[PDB]
């Protein structure tokens, strides 16, 4: 019992067909929007009004009404907010008031009207017309995040806090391509679907093509084919577009989400963390007017410049090891050991560093920070550092304790190159199933020469998180992938 | 015939090496582009120059050079062209020149230089330092069309108007969210992986997610969801994303391409073609400078307003059959066997009618038409034209003979829409594999009241074609799907 009004809906359904209406619409012309219509004319009085006789339309969903007698009212909600309707029969005539009367909350009208207040003050529209343009066949729920994230479109109705949140995001991305488009970087489209999943170490979603008979990875990153445009002499390019990865759903993952990833021919690593912390802080700036941000407890100051913290030096403050010292693969393991940190059977010196990282520092970057030089294991596309080779020119960038960019100074000897991914084909044999897959394709296309180069990719839902103040992935995205 | 150039390009790798020089170069500053150069200093006479000493800074990749001892030439391209340079062991010392010797067809280098004009008055750079950048492992091409997009970099470096279509490509969808934007259009972005594949007559790419356990369709289309933010509330939203049908390749197809889907709350599909219309030529307006557009061996004028013809009337124009008269599925099979129009065993009146179209009729529509009132068998997701619902309001807009547009006035009767759903499963037990699938999901959505609404999907790819005289899908993606 209870949903039961289902049938009443259902039935006041055919009563408005016998009105003779279409109870599914036709096109409705407006003049405004609610929030324009209180910008406007909030601040005249009644009499000034009925003085003016602004002749307006609008139209949206009916959130509240109280009828009764030969007149009622209405809060009509638009995008923009709701507005207040007064319906008399006198003014609009039997047909129509019947309208109005079987109306019910959900369903979607359009008026006609004046401006007007009432005695108690709130700025209204005194219909002239009444359009019937849909009929709620549920009603709206009663005002979980089950709900929200599976019905997102109750929660847009809803819940504004939510609504702007998406718009923001909106402003977000547009607010990255302008910097980007005026400082010279092409936007492009590269394949989503691989013969073979790479850029990144991460388990890729495989699918058929039934045609060709062949197997595709959806891809995992943007990088090799950006690197391609890179040979082709694009010099700067870059893509925001959705990655997908097969892994599992936190608070700052979704296994199909956005990334921007971008080559700057020319440049090197410390080239693009000047270019990171201007493109955030532009974003910041443009959406927020200030780079100075809240994010959960935090006061995160986005104000370039961020500190940079070589992943060694992270670790030697915050943990007390240094890994500067040359030492073997045991004596890291019995480091790791002594410090409580986890290691795989495929690990050595480098992997051992970065879980060193992992494990006990990376939560504690509250306030931007460049950690750079990461080992030379874990970056099998960048390039090593010149003057201790365990490390590579690499940068990640982190914030309020989490990821949210990665780049380097790009591998671009094709020698040096095959060697990584002979190196990462002989750790996926020791069971690392996230190391990179031969791509000969990409090592031919590298052998005719790329340029040295800087790149850089950026979570766009990560960065949306933090400058929306949302504290998971699922507040950011409009339909977030749910289990079950 | 042989690989002795590869090893030759080994060998000066090392020799690089033993000059004391990085064979893959650092990060180099530039002042200019050859572009900028021609058009600062292309008029400035050669005395003038020695005079004024511009120093410039350019890099690029070596096309063409030519010796003759201590003191030789070489033409370097970049992304706005190529720039001649002149490097003397004269000025630039035996390390450098010898550098310059060592370089062959291919290597990328960075110059500094003054500007001057030879004998001959090509304006050039009289280079002060040379830099090595990179070695390329691979020699360039001499001086089929399968290879160039098995190679896009080889092409995109070879080919002058090559990247100039790409170029054109990104101006072009940058214009498109430019014109939405300002005109009020959320840009969102939706799933690409579903639970139902839905919104379009397409066979998926199915996948599966691990940790979930869950099978997973990449998207065919992207209106249901964008149609649950209409439910949302939203009003006006659009989305420039890719897609992905497994199908089989043609001049007019790739498994993932680029879709932009918008929709509107309160208008019609009288309402899109206009939108439609105005978006077109507006980005023909801003990019190209004109609505007069060649392509092929016609001078297409997308000037609006672009003609409506009915569907029927179409058929009743080029074929001289008519469909307005009541008929029945034996008679239109009957007209069918007459005029060679091929049907499927679960066709009826409607299919047919659209088959006849199909076959005998749009390849002669050059000039952009809007072609309306398609049957509803074939638009499950179009609202039933009001005065004969034999037909739906919908359209199709052609160009040059090939669909670019396809849209409608929104099924929000979740009734009827659930209606067209069994219709679809039995055409499906009939046969028909790419009928539409039951999503209870989405007509939930529906349930809870959509506005009246109109829809538009514009396929991006076919646009770019259209505007850059591109006579396969394949000239206007940097990466085609390929054949095994
Ligand atoms: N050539 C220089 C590096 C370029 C980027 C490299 N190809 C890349 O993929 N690196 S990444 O760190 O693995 O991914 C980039 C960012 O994407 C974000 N990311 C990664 N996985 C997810 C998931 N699963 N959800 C949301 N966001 C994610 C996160 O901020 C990462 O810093
Ligand atoms: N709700 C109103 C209609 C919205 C669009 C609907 N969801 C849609 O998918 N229609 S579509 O006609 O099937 O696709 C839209 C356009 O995409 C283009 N398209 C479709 N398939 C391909 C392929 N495979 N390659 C390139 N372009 C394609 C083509 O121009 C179509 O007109
Ligand atoms: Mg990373
Ligand atoms: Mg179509």
């Amino acid at each position: 019992e209870l949903n039961d009004q289902l049938r009443v809906r259902r039935e006041k359904l055919k009563k408005i067909e016998e009105l003779g209406v279409d109870p599914f619409g036709k096109r409705f012309e407006r003049t405004h929007k609610a929030e324009e219509l209180f910008e406007l004319y909030g601040d005249l009085s009644k009499e000034e009004l009925e003085e003016q006789q602004i002749e307006v339309a609008v139209a949206g969903r009916i959130m509240t009404k109280r009828g009764m007698g030969k007149a009622g009212f209405a809060h009509i909600q638009d995008v923009t907010g709701q507005i207040q309707i007064y319906v008399r029969q006198d003014d609009v005539g039997e047909q129509q008031y019947e309208l109005f009367k079987i109306s019910d909350l959900g369903d979607i009208v359009g008026v006609r009207g004046t401006m007007f207040k009432t005695k108690v003050g709130e700025l209204s529209i005194k219909v002239s017309s009444y359009e019937f343009l849909t009929k709620a066949l549920r009603p709206l729920p009663e005002k979980d995040i089950e709900q929200r994230y599976r019905q997102r479109y109750l929660d847009l109705i809803m819940n504004p806090e939510s609504k702007k949140t998406f718009i923001t995001r909106s402003l977000i991305i547009q607010s990255m391509r302008r910097y980007l488009d005026s400082h010279g970087y092409l936007e492009v489209e590269t394949p989503m679907m691989h013969a073979v999943a790479g850029g990144a170490a991460a388990r890729p979603f495989i699918t058929h093509h039934n045609a060709l008979d062949m197997t595709l990875y959806m891809r995992i990153a943007i990088e090799l084919h950006l690197k391609r445009l890179i040979v082709g002499g694009l010099e700067k390019v870059y893509e925001i577009g959705r990655v997908f990865r097969n892994e599992g759903i936190s608070t700052r993952h979704n296994p199909e989400f956005t990334m921007l990833e971008l080559y700057e021919a020319y440049a090197d690593f410390r080239d693009i963390m000047k270019l990171t912390e201007n493109l955030i802080a532009h974003i910041a700036t443009e959406v927020l007017g200030t780079t100075k941000i809240q994010y959960g407890e935090h006061l995160v100051d986005l104000t370039p410049e961020w500190r940079r913290l070589h992943m060694v030096d992270a670790i030697k403050e915050y943990v007390g090891v240094d890994f500067w010292r040359q030492m073997s693969d045991e004596e890291a393991r019995e480091l790791a050991k002594e410090h409580g940190v986890e290691v795989a059977p495929h690990m050595t010196f480098g992997h051992i560093v970065n879980e060193f990282f992992e494990q006990k520092v990376e939560d504690k970057l509250i306030q931007p920070t460049f950690i750079y030089g990461h080992p030379v294991e874990i970056s099998p596309l960048a390039k090593k550092n010149p003057d201790d080779p365990r490390f590579t020119d690499r940068f990640e960038l982190f914030i309020v304790g989490r990821e949210h960019a990665n780049a380097f100074t790009e591998l671009n000897d094709p020698i040096d190159q095959r060697q990584r991914f002979e190196e990462q084909l002989k750790e996926r044999e020791q069971g690392n199933d996230e190391a990179h897959e031969m791509d000969e394709d990409f090592l031919e296309a590298l052998e005719y020469g790329m340029p040295p180069t800087g790149g850089l990719g950026i979570g766009v839902d990560r960065l949306v998180m933090l400058l929306t103040n949302s504290p998971s992935i699922r507040d950011v995205l409009l339909f977030p992938q749910m289990r079950h």
